[PDB]
């Protein structure tokens, strides 16, 4: 049959057939979980064009009968967020509560990650990384930036393991979490406790005049899409991540020594990152030549961005952390063009503080396990194991 995608739900290695597609055939054909065809991009070149060609549009994969990578867990208008942001004319305001340099913030992350690491070492090892650090760690941190109580970050979290699902079809359950979790939100917008944060800028902002024709299911629905997208994308990168650093013991201990290069650790990790379970879908919009390809109105692409990233072209050495490179921040991990993503600051900023903390409390940190003993999710968006055993 024709090559399917994904090749491997595994995050800790990068399949050794990309880099075969990207030097054979960087943009070809393959078969969605759905039954779809799409074209597969592969190369920082290739992806790079696709991704700042608008022509490619995020907004018309949502479309009636188009070829998908996968059933929609969100209502289709949901999927030009950024758009209806934009034009509800509150783009500006977004952006500027989620960066981390609101005063506290910074403090707030570091004694969260501070008092998650003693509790695990109260509790001796194993100890488990990704659902007693890294995924509280950014519930709390989200919570904190959207201004709602912390103590409703552990509810609005269990949602995420079927909202960020990538299914063949419809999700039932999806949909039951989705108005409750829009009906909080909601809520949250009519509470007068709620005053900072996302949604107490939010809320200051519905009852201005300048925005009295922007629906309340608008704002409900950033609060829930940024608290999912944001908790989702840095529990689990700063997960896959902290397994990058055990495997580079050289590299832990540098950073545990002179933890001024953790930024540029940090941004390394972003650039060999296999959190993204699939490519960036896009559906094309007029007849355009990427490659050797001819794409088609109406045609399913998909951008590879560990097919970017790990493009020796661009990269040389490609699997190994250099922190020296002449170009630290021209990968795709947080995407390129129109939809680059609006939380990147805060990414970085949750992963830098979050290994500063871990390197400093428990600097002999290892795997628990072999590392194959890792179960990884399959059918999600991200790539993620279930547990991360470690002692130190
Ligand atoms: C390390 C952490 C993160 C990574 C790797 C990541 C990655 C990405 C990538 C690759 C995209 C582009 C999607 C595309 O073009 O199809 C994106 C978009 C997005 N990101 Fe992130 N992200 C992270 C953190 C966050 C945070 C903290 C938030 C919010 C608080 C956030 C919110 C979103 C939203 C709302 C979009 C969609 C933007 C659009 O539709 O134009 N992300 N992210
Ligand atoms: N691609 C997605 N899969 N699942 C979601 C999502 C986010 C939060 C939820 O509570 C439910 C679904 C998204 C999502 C997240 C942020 C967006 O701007 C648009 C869509």
């Amino acid at each position: 049959v024709l090559l399917e995608v994904p090749f491997s739900a595994r995050g800790d290695r990068i399949p050794d057939a990309v880099a075969e597609l990207r030097t054979r055939e960087p943009i070809r054909k393959v078969r969605t979980i759905t039954g779809a065809e799409a074209w597969l991009v592969s190369s920082y070149a290739l992806c790079t064009q696709v991704l700042e060609d608008r022509r490619f549009s995020m907004k018309e994969t949502a479309a009636a009968g188009a070829p998908r990578l996968n059933a929609l867990t969100v209502p289709p208008e949901v999927v030009n967020n950024m758009g209806n942001i934009a034009d509800a004319g509150l783009r500006k305001a977004v952006m500027k509560a989620i960066t981390p340099k609101a005063p506290g913030l910074e403090q707030f992350l570091r004694d969260t990650a501070n008092s998650l690491l003693d509790n695990l070492i109260t509790e001796g090892a194993p100890a488990d990384l990704r659902n007693d650090f890294a995924d509280p760690l950014a519930t709390a941190l989200h919570c904190k930036v959207l201004g709602i109580p912390q103590e409703d970050g552990p509810k609005l979290f269990r949602s995420l393991s079927i909202a960020f699902m990538s299914s063949a079809d419809p999700i039932p359950a999806a949909k039951i979490n989705w108005d409750r979790d829009i009906e909080y939100m909601a809520g949250i917008l009519e509470n007068p406790n709620i005053t900072t944060g996302l949604m107490g800028e939010l809320s200051r902002l519905r009852k201005d005049p300048a925005y009295s024709h922007v629906s309340d299911e608008l704002f409900a629905t950033i609060g829930v899409t940024f608290f999912g997208a944001g908790v989702i994308s840095t529990g689990s990168f700063l997960t896959t991540a902290l397994i990058s650093l055990i495997q580079r013991p050289q590299l832990r201990n540098l950073l545990h020594e002179k933890p001024e290069l953790i930024p540029a650790g940090v941004e390394e990790l972003l650039r060999i990152n296999l959190s993204f379970a699939d490519g960036l879908p896009r559906l094309a919009t007029a007849d355009i030549q990427v490659g050797d390809v001819l794409v088609r109105k109406g045609e399913l692409v998909l951008v590879l961005l560990e097919g970017a990233n790990f493009d020796p072209e661009h990269f040389p050495n490609p699997g190994s952390i250099e922190l020296d490179r002449p170009n630290p921040t021209s990968h795709l991990a947080f995407g390129r063009g129109q939809h680059f993503c609006p939380g990147s600051a805060l990414g970085r900023r949750h992963a830098q503080i979050g290994i500063e903390a871990l390197l400093k409390k428990m600097p002999g940190v290892d795997l628990a396990v072999p590392i194959d003993q890792l179960v990884w999710r399959t059918r999600f968006q991200r790539r993620i194991p279930e547990r991360l055993p470690v002692l130190w």
